[PDB]
């Protein structure tokens, strides 16, 4: 459910 921006890695790559 956690929306993760592909072009804007703020959760996937950014902790």
């Amino acid at each position: 459910v956690a929306i993760a921006l592909k072009a804007a890695h703020y959760h996937t790559h950014k902790e």
